[PDB]
């Protein structure tokens, strides 16, 4: 029940989440994507075990709007902030990109969150996976 930091975890795939829906995506690979997400919402993935330290992180994203960013952190959705990535326009809900943003985060298993941010007056992206590099 540990997941692995290394391989994609879908972001449909969450323990937990505040103000997100799922639909079927369009991108390479099918399945889901997370969607209609509004700054302060997120989604938790519990039980993420790091066994080498992350620098960065990889995530698969859409947006028809301005767009917005993602945070990590960890332990509750206001627990450190171990990074982010902003998430621009894109050109469309089902066109998608992987943008990459800088993270610090040491071995661990931990509570992870990502939180997202941006202007209350849009919606900000969606997201389909994400995948850390050390
Ligand atoms: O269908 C499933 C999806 O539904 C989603 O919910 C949406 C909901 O958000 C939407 O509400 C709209 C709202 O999105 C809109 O906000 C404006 C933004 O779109 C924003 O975007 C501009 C963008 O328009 C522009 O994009 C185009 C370009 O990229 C393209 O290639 O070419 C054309 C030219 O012909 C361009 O126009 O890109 C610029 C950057 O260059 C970007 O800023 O701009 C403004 C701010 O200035 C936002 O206000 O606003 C509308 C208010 O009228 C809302 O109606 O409604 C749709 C349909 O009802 C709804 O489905 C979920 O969020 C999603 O997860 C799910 O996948
Ligand atoms: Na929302
Ligand atoms: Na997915």
């Amino acid at each position: 029940d540990l997941k692995n930091p290394y391989e994609r975890i879908q972001a449909e795939a969450y323990d937990a989440m505040s103000g997100i829906q799922t639909e079927g995506t369009d991108d390479d690979g099918g399945g889901d994507n997370i969607g209609w997400i509004n700054d302060g919402d997120w989604v938790k993935y519990e039980r993420v075990h790091f066994e080498r330290d992350a620098s960065s992180i990889e995530v698969r994203v859409a947006s028809d709007t301005p767009g917005g960013r993602i945070e990590i952190r960890t332990g509750s959705p206001t627990g450190t902030l171990l990074g982010d990535v902003q998430v621009p326009n894109t050109g469309g809900w089902q066109q998608w990109q992987t943008v990459t943003g800088n993270v610090q985060i040491q071995p661990g298993t931990y509570d992870v969150y990502l939180v997202f941010k941006g202007s209350p007056e849009y919606d900000l992206m969606n997201v389909n996976w994400f995948v850390f590099r050390a």
